[PDB]
């Protein structure tokens, strides 16, 4: 059988983990004998940095990144990273569904990339070993960020020292001190333990942490045209279902944060939230070049 190894850096109990494993449940009763699919979570085959380049070696054949991972294959999926651009999921969702949002899944087109879709997994949180309630705690801090320009500005904008770091040592550079501090949707603190070494985390979604599944163009346009046709319907199936649990998987996370006993939640009031927006906001325009002004407009207008 055609083998389809779908490879990726979370835990197995995430919107992404559990995308991929339901991609292979759907596939090989569909597809009996006719394609396998093979699913390794948590860097367990590949992880940060090494994913894209074993996608098109043929190392593997799905992955789907965090859209803060693409600035070195195209400049314009910085524009999901930009702080406090959507005002809420539904806005993501209706700039991923537009046009626009749609041409964006053949931006590595030259690349011998061919985007599948976009799967949410949610807006990030602020942690810390100390309260971020307001810009100005987070200055002298160290945070860890996903490998992005954007996302180093956005803390350069606070005072804070932005570090790059693969997803897989997150925890270990938060415990020994290389960072004091990170963003995350919930479900990526709890899975990965972080809020054992994070005391404080502060609900300011602040940002967005979705993904674009991808795939090997050549790959991909060399299946039977019968065999891929399933594939997409599947994975297009696989999408609708990831999106309209990854908010309960989240929210499930953030409970089980709060019976771990470990931590304690900071929520913000809309003025403290407000104070964040300016300090951040305004990276924006550092970007607007690379990304386009009008594709910045258009996701403007997705807000309404
Ligand atoms: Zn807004
Ligand atoms: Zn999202
Ligand atoms: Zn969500
Ligand atoms: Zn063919």
């Amino acid at each position: 059988p055609i083998v389809i190894k779908f490879s990726h850096v979370v835990a197995e109990h995430t919107p992404k983990g559990q995308g991929a494993l339901l991609f292979k449940k759907l596939v090989e009763e569909r597809l009996p004998g006719k394609v396998k699919v093979e699913v390794y979570p948590n860097s367990s085959l590949f992880g940060d940095g090494k994913e894209m380049e074993a996608l098109l070696l043929g190392d593997v054949q799905i992955i789907a990144p965090s859209l803060a991972k693409f600035e070195q294959y195209t400049k314009k999926l910085q524009i999901f990273d930009l702080p406090f651009l959507f005002d809420n999921i539904q806005a993501v969702d209706r700039f991923q569904q537009s046009p626009q949002g749609k041409e964006l899944l053949t931006s590595m087109q030259d690349k011998g990339i061919t985007g599948l879709g976009y799967w949410h997994n949610g807006m990030k949180q602020l942690s810390a070993n100390k309260p971020l309630r307001e810009p100005k705690d987070a200055r002298g801090l160290k945070f860890r960020v996903q490998a992005s320009k954007v996302l180093e500005e956005q803390f350069k904008a606070v005072r804070a020292n932005p570090r790059k770091m693969s997803f897989a040592e997150v925890y270990q550079g938060l415990q020994t001190g290389v960072v004091n501090g990170t963003e995350n949707p919930w479900s990526n603190i709890y899975s990965q333990k972080m809020h054992e070494v994070q005391k404080y985390i502060t609900e300011s979604d602040h940002g967005v942490l979705d993904y674009m599944v991808i795939t090997n163009t050549k790959f991909w346009n060399g299946l039977p045209e019968d065999v891929r046709g399933v594939l997409a319907k599947t994975m297009d199936e696989v999408t609708v279902e990831v999106n309209k649990q990854a908010e309960a998987l989240n929210q499930g996370d953030k409970q089980r944060i709060v019976e771990a006993k470990t931590s304690e939640i900071i929520e913000l009031t809309p003025e403290q939230r407000a104070e964040w927006r300016k300090a951040m906001q305004p990276v924006w325009k550092k970007f607007e070049g690379e990304i386009g002004a009008d594709l910045i407009k258009a996701a403007e207008a997705a807000n309404q």
